[PDB]
């Protein structure tokens, strides 16, 4: 059924931006001041902080950073007749904790958390790339591409876990095999016990979302190493190197900033009632009647910034130009020649120079994003029955389709990983840059509901050039 | 045991026989006509046809050649009353296929074909050799000594893959890396499996056929390159050309005329009692009683002619001149002075012209004929124990000979070809072409039945020329 967890998306989304009604309520906030993107990177920041137990657990018994025991950060701007000003404004984690516990009817709220956590982590990937901490473990910065969620800690929950992608999963178990080189963290203590939890339950993750069988299998074997030592780090960047090609369907969930689901929910709109959706329609049809306003400076084109904060908000920093401008209407530059910076603005810059303006989100087209992959992986591998069952009782041959039976089996277990990388090589050798995927859909107009008739994109605009980064 | 292997191939050539009878009494053709052996040829290229299952499979797909639903060639020659004549008479490939069928005693007699492709390879090495193809590949026609069992096709099996010699098969893989580079047939299709399946296996008969560990593990590298490009090329050429010194022992298939197996078999000499052999005195012994007439053009030697017979016969096209004149008994005219042609008759010559003549098969002498290779690779690799084991239990050394231990599993791994060439070049400058070879051997007389003493040839007749060719 889905219709329980539309109910439940929705009431947490309900949640969600009644508080952000209370936060304007309480910030005493003019009309446009509750349309700004910072305020709301602001204060979800701060709620990312108030509920971290973790940090916070670390923190009381680590007094230091000078003002630090309960209260951070708080940038707030207010437009003071025209120009902008910039306060510091230090809260309290506990009655913002019980702000979220009446605005939510007395519950945790966690998948909204984890809503958070995912909405910065692609605020993040579309803004800056970590090149810095692939080259400091040695990976090449060539495959920015598998970085999604890079910027997501490890409280994240199975919701959460779903959008970590598969590069990223590299670099945190790469990160702990070099603390485990270094010093021998793995001995018989609680702690070592907890790593090797974490690690199994990674592993797990990763193989949950990978799709072809031979990679799985390789990395079935590779938490077979009781003590990993130099061979599964090379192992690891091949899997990374690997999967650039046969990527895993990771997750692209379509997250949108608290003021548009504030506004939606100020008007009347209540989500409970005529459903929500993450990943069909809904979230783009609260858009295109979205008014959004963000500072800007004197030299960033606001017609890149909409772009980028669009990107930002549809996790759309790691697709193809081409789709992304033709579901967008009009062309999208890339990386190389963007004359706009990071969304965030920087504590020490002028007040003088910054000037608002309203961002442009309306889209001409949608279109469905499922978690999966390119059609190319089953034209490598075709589909059919391998076997089959008796019907009639008729004495007659049963068709087993043995060879592929041994294969799924592997009967003759792999000796390391070195096997299957010479067949994956040899897959990676039978792709091909022309394969056509995604076969059977298309992008729907705005004013289909039903997902009734779409219009298949064609591409014969040469070489623009499909890669945002570069 | 060897008694069983006798038996078989005694069976089998007992089959051949009676089929040959079956065809004699059904082309009613008179006593002179059985012992001919253009008809002999006529309906043994028939019977590969009839069996050739690949090429009809392409053939009832393919209608072309004007009238060629099942029939094909046969040219069957007629003596009238001293002249001859010729007739075209077609014939049905089930009908002779069940004559097979019972000819055989309801068995498949996939032996016998083998051997009906072997006699051919040999007959065409012994007329024609294809220094055309060698050319067309780029390839010395010096080496036209390579050329064991060229007409042959893949269908042959392992007694069939026995016989085609080490130059064939690195024309055939030649051609295929033509082919793979002239097109990317190296994708993840079926077609490419069953590529590198047969490229497998004919590597593996390759290091099967050759003697020296050095080039074994040259070619054992060989098939290292997933993507053969142009370096296995040359690679390969220089391959041929070490093993014309270290020749590998393929193999000298000593097979008959149908004829001769038919006039035996007709005459009561079961082969499955008395037992056949194909490598001994046997194939010897029925030749001396052996009566076989041929045509001949006007100016055709009919003195050439039967030796040339004997040549194809016992596969000695290839073999030394001198020997093969001491087992004959009579000086061998090289290829250069034959004043002949090729044993088939063209299809467009006059009928006046053609007469018939006896062949002379009897040859004084008689010799096995071991698929060895000289014993100057032994001269220059020696023999001996490289190992000790411990008889009495004393405290003693086990001496290891540890500069060969290294040189068996080669510690350090060939780089590339070229290491190799330079030990292998090392060799070939170590060679002589005084290098006595085949010790403790010699030639028998034909009252020997059980090889009890022989005769060492010993030629000091000059330079009478031991090269069949030039």
């Amino acid at each position: 059924n889905a219709t329980e967890i539309r109910a439940s998306v929705g009431k947490m989304i309900d949640g969600i931006g009644r508080f952000y009604i209370q936060m304007c309520t309480e910030l005493k906030l003019s009309d446009y001041e509750g349309r700004l993107i910072q305020n709301s990177l602001t204060i979800e920041r701060m709620v990312l902080s108030a509920f971290d137990e973790r940090r916070n657990k670390y923190l009381e018994e680590h007094p230091s950073a000078g003002k630090d025991p309960k209260k951070t950060g708080g940038p707030i701007y207010r437009r003071v007749d025209g120009k902008w000003r910039r306060e510091l404004i230090l809260y309290d984690k506990e009655e913002i904790r019980r702000i979220w516990r009446q605005a939510n009817n007395g519950d945790d709220a966690t998948a909204g958390l984890t809503h958070m956590m995912i909405w910065h982590s692609n605020l993040n990937d579309a803004t800056y790339q970590r090149t810095r901490a692939l080259v400091r473990t040695g990976m090449d910065p060539r495959m920015c591409s598998l970085m999604q969620g890079s910027t997501l800690p490890r409280r994240s929950g199975a919701a959460g876990a779903a959008v970590k992608g598969v590069g990223t999963m590299v670099m945190e178990l790469i990160r702990m095999i070099k603390r485990g080189i270094n010093d021998r963290n793995f001995w018989r203590g609680e702690n070592g016990r907890r790593t090797r939890i974490a690690y199994e339950r990674m592993c797990n993750i990763l193989k949950g979302k990978f799709q072809t069988a031979a990679q799985r299998t390789m990395v079935d074997q590779v938490r077979e190493s009781r003590n990993p030592g130099n061979a599964e780090f090379e192992d690891l960047i091949f899997l990374a190197r690997s999967a650039l090609i046969l990527r895993g369907s990771v997750a692209h969930k379509s997250c949108l900033p608290a003021c548009v689901y504030g506004s939606a929910v100020a008007s009347g709109y209540d989500f409970e009632r005529e459903g929500y959706s993450l990943v069909g329609i809904d979230p783009f049809r609260l858009l295109q009647n979205s008014q959004v306003y963000s500072l800007i400076r004197p030299n960033e084109n606001p017609a890149h910034k909409s772009q980028l904060v669009w990107m930002a908000c549809h996790s759309a920093a790691f697709e193809d130009l081409r789709v992304s401008s033709f579901i967008r209407g009009t062309k999208v530059v890339p990386r190389g020649k963007l004359s706009t910076r990071g969304v965030q603005i920087a504590s020490n810059e002028n007040m003088e120079t910054m000037e608002s303006s309203t961002l442009e989100l309306r889209s001409r087209y949608w279109a469905i994003r499922t978690r999966s992959g390119g059609n190319t992986n089953q034209q490598r591998a075709s589909s059919g029955q391998i076997s089959i069952q008796p019907t009639f009782s008729v004495q007659r041959n049963l068709p087993f389709d043995r060879p592929t039976i041994m294969a799924a089996f592997t009967g003759n277990t792999e000796g390391r990983t070195s096997d299957m990388r010479t067949e994956i090589i040899r897959l990676m050798e039978s792709a091909r840059p022309e394969d056509v995927s995604f076969q059977g859909r298309g992008v729907f107009e705005l004013s289909d509901e039903k997902a009734t008739s779409p219009i298949v994109p064609s591409f014969d605009m040469s070489n623009e050039g499909s890669y945002f980064f570069g």
